[PDB]
This record gives structure tokens, sequence and C-alpha cells, in this order.
């Protein structure tokens, strides 16, 4: 009737196109579910329906605190590179910006959901980033080095440790340079004669 053909009319609104009405019977309140952009939307549709003298219940969860607080396990899981934007799925976050392939294996899509409520999905756009210690591995290999330096990583400090002679600082020096045109300035590379 009139009042549900108001309330719909709002419904069919851009700011309520992911809130849902389940019509009641003769006397429960009108059950109203799904998603809304923020929490100031929510409170307008609770205002609408006072204003038609309607009992309701609202069970709505705001998609930006969805977004904050999924930033929020990021940050207490020690992810510092990831940005979380809204997807095109009501429901759904986006994540963009870069990890490690070892942390990567850790689902984050998946975790995310099982720590931010009513999270039903996650596009994970995030690239895979540089690795440093494997490119390092690899010129240490593909110049003939690896049995010449060991390589002693702490933080982003790594040493290459070895009986330093003039061929092996000459190629060292050409190491850090090809290194140093790759990552810039992180990690640091130091020569160390043990």
């Amino acid at each position: 009737q009139l009042v549900e053909q108001e309330v719909r009319r709002l419904l069919a609104t851009a700011a309520y196109k992911d809130v849902v009405l389940t019509s009641p019977k003769e006397g429960e309140p009108w059950l109203l579910t799904g998603y809304i952009q923020d929490n100031h939307a929510r409170l307008s549709l609770q205002n609408f329906l006072e204003s038609h003298g309607i009992p309701f219940r609202l069970e709505l969860r705001s998609m930006e605190e969805l977004r904050q607080g999924a930033e929020f396990i990021l940050q207490r899981l020690g992810y510092h590179g990831i940005e979380v934007s809204l997807a095109p799925q009501a429901g759904w976050l986006q994540l963009n910006g870069e990890v490690s392939e070892e942390i990567q294996k850790q689902k984050i899509d998946s975790l995310l959901q099982a720590e931010v409520p009513g999270l039903l999905g996650v596009e994970n756009k995030v690239r895979i980033a540089p690795n440093q210690r494997k490119r390092l591995d690899a010129l240490l290999e593909q110049f003939g080095l690896d049995s010449d330096f060991t390589v002693n990583v702490k933080g982003e400090l790594i040493e290459l440790r070895g009986q330093v002679n003039d061929e092996k600082l000459s190629s060292f020096n050409q190491l850090q340079q090809t290194f140093r045109q790759e990552f810039g300035n992180r990690p640091k590379l130091e020569l160390v004669n043990v």
C-alpha cells in the first residue's frame, strides 16, 4: 500500500541501492538489511521510517566502516603498503599497493573476511614487491661469486662476507653498481673482509 510505496520509492534512489526491505506481516517490524555508503545515510533512512510511524529493525552495514575496519586490520597485522578502497559489488573492498611474495601466500583477502564483519569479498590488486634477496643471489650466481661471498642480512643492511682480494673487490663493485641501478638505496650492500 501507500506507505510501503513511499518507502520503496526512497529505496529506488542511489543512496539506498544496496538496501533490501522485507515487508512485515501484521504487527511485526519492517526489516531492512544490506549496505549503505556511510552511517549518515542510515540515520536519514531511520528518520524517514520514523516519520511514517513505521516500526522497524535495521540490519545495515556502512561501506566506509567496512573500509576503515579493513585498514585497521591491515595495520595491526603489519601490512603497510596497502590501500583499501571500495569495489564495485556491495559488501566488497579492493586492495592496491604491494606486498612480498612470502606475505602474498597468507591469502589476505580471505583473512580480511575473517577479521571484518560483513565483508563479502576482496578484489586484491596488489602487486608483488621487489625481492632484493632473490635478485642479489641471482647476480652472485650469474657472476660466479656465490662461493666467494656469504650473504648476511640484518634488516635492510646486507653484508657480503669473503676473503677480499683485488678480483673480488672489483667484482663486488660491479655487482653493487648493478644492484643500485635497480633498487636505488634500499637495501644497502656492504663488503666485509673476513
